[PDB]
């Protein structure tokens, strides 16, 4: 039940580093991981473990941190909204699959509302 999951790297996708993707990864990234309630997000959702086989029949563009920090680490993106459309990815699949308050939602709320806070002074 459970697909390959997103792509970490890929030779042939042209990457950049800036100072954006930078904060992104050692603030941005850092203090969301640290949280306690990252830990649902911190790999991708394993369907199997969880006995939902219905969960990659909704979320067809799935992403979780443990994704998103690999790819900052290892150059993936070539600015820095790319990777913000990654994290809101992930927060927008979570309210999808889910319903107002659950649990996961009310974990998915506060990491966004800490991320929003965070990029509210990207550097320049
Ligand atoms: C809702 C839950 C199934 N959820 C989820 C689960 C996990 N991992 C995990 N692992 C062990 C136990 C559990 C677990 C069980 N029961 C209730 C829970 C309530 C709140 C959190 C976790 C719960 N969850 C990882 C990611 C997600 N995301 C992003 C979702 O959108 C859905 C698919």
């Amino acid at each position: 039940m459970n697909p390959p999951p997103p792509e970490t790297s890929n030779p042939n996708k042209p990457k950049r580093q800036t100072n954006q993707l930078q904060y992104l990864l050692r603030v941005v990234l850092k203090t969301l991981w640290k949280h306690q309630f990252a830990w649902p997000f911190q790999q991708p959702v394993d369907a199997v473990k969880l006995n939902l086989p219905d969960y990659y029949k909704i979320i067809k563009t799935p992403m979780d941190m443990g994704t998103i920090k690999k790819r900052l680490e290892n150059n993936y993106y070539w600015n820095a909204q790319e990777c913000i459309q990654d994290f809101n990815t992930m927060f927008t699949n979570c309210y999808i699959y889910n319903k107002p308050g659950d649990d996961i939602v009310l974990m998915a709320e506060a990491l966004e509302k800490l991320f929003l806070q965070k990029i509210n002074e990207l550097p320049t």
